[PDB]
């Protein structure tokens, strides 16, 4: 099937500063030689939870695949709840192949002295907004295929970065489209 | 089938100030878990279509939907060419289920004091460009099932939201592209 | 099939300032109603490959079409590795339809004095960023069916504009993803 995605609940499944303070709404959706990608992120407890003046204004999200498409237990992200699609939740079975989801590795070529330049289109950049306040910009960059760490395959990371002071608050986002080329 | 649109013509189907006075251009296009949205609008008569310096300079248009998926009347958007995509313009059967093409609930769960929080991921906020013009950015905020008038099942709301003095131009704003999790 | 596209690699294919000086990234999936696209820009040689102060910072890259959805050869892109995927390149036949793929008309109808007015929704404006670096953004402008010359039946165009000062870097951008109503 068609979608891999985190489920829509608010469980957490994710680490922006402690393990499972934060929930990654991802959803990858093939579309042929792209998928449509949709995401945010909520700090459900910890330090994005109730932000301070010195809370680092910078976070990464590590999704790591092995050569299969599956998801690593290295990752910022859970393997619980990443799944395939059914219904609102996910299909029983754990570890299916997904590397028609996987970024292309010709488009996004891995980090190597061998490449003539770090290739720009390996990210997208673009602005979220925090709370959902038209005034608290919050820079989303993903990148494709430019971990190397713990033997990974391929990779998805979605880092936020933002200079506003957004201390007090709690960190959440609006959802943010996109899409990326795709292994076969 | 796949697509519900408003038709690609400019024939007045929405309400920005009075009945009529515009036209929303509005596809949304099934990808599985996702509909893909394409939107813009147009203001034709009234007061948008020349604005003042005291012309409201936000604008929320409405798609209120029934537990069928079926935009309701009170909607900004006018139900009689807001339908299934048939050439390039719609089919002649005007109460098909939509539910498909509707806001996934629980990624995007109505307002109430049941809610933990005000969740951001139920609303997509970027730039879109009156007139087309790269100096005259205009707030677009898409938000998923955040209505409750009127009985709605789920809703879509486009508001645009701008500071910048267009005072004597025609609103009109460049495409804007989107996705969003969907019911089943 | 569901794919028009450059290829994946970095092969130059496409005159910023001189013939074959860059690498156009294109991809165009055909999901119903809309294409799905995803675009960036590479100079490999010329101008762009080391901006000066004085290198225009305003780039038109055109796609003109013929009436069967192909590629002219007075296009800014080379109609060599433009085609249909097939696997990580595109398919031996040289000529097959694309009116599929091409942008609605009606949508999005060409120049004329005909036209009410210059209809906004004909492009799709937003900024990516210049080596992937957060502080240098770039507009892009995607217009569809703007182009008359030629004889051309439909276009796509991505323009690039930028005010800071990025000589002596190399011009790559960030992907970005859009999509468009078709013809069929």
């Amino acid at each position: 099937r068609r979608t891999l995605w985190t489920t829509p609940d608010t469980s957490p499944n994710c680490k922006m500063s402690t393990e499972k303070d934060s929930k990654l709404t991802l959803t990858l959706t093939k579309c042929g030689s792209q998928v449509l990608g949709n995401v945010s992120l909520l700090a459900v407890t910890g330090e994005y939870h109730q932000m301070t003046a010195t809370t680092k204004k910078d976070v990464k999200i590590s999704l790591l695949f092995d050569e299969n498409g599956i998801l690593l237990p290295s990752s910022s992200l859970s393997k619980d709840y990443w799944n395939y699609r059914s219904d609102d939740s996910i299909v029983s079975q754990k570890y299916n192949n997904a590397v028609p989801f996987m970024p292309n590795l010709t488009a996004y070529p891995k980090p190597s002295a061998q490449n003539a330049k770090n290739y720009s289109r390996t990210k997208i950049i673009s602005n979220v907004y925090l709370g959902a306040l038209t005034y608290q910009p919050v820079i989303i960059t993903i990148a494709f295929n430019q971990e190397t760490e713990n033997g990974c395959a391929y990779s998805i990371t979605f880092t936020f970065t933002w200079q506003k002071d957004y201390s007090a608050q709690q960190f959440d986002v609006t959802s943010f489209t996109f899409s990326y080329l795709t292994q076969e």
